């Protein structure tokens, strides 16, 4: 019943994360949010690259 | 009563984001995720830089 489960459109979390930083926008050296935001993306992109060659068609 | 409010420890958003992503791990060219992921930071890191010189002491 309780709201949860990942893959929540993926954009939902991203949007909420942004709205949060909007308020936490370097309010007091929030570099921590940067390392997190960055680490997520580094791992995110890294996984993207990890894939056997076949076509790699550009997203429409 | 309903759970909300930003800056929820911030990494709380992020954490869930990665977990989400872990699901969307290049599941179907979720390049949109990284676009958001990046946008977040480029907006995040940028604001960080936006600050008058005074000391800029490195985080412990």
């Amino acid at each position: 019943g309780s709201a949860a489960s990942p893959a929540v459109d993926i954009g939902d979390r991203l949007d909420e994360l942004e709205k949060a930083l909007e308020a936490l926008s370097a309010e007091d050296g929030h570099d921590d949010v940067g390392q997190r935001l960055e680490s997520l993306l580094r791992r995110w992109n890294s996984r993207r690259a990890d894939a056997p060659s076949t076509s790699a068609i550009s997203e429409d």
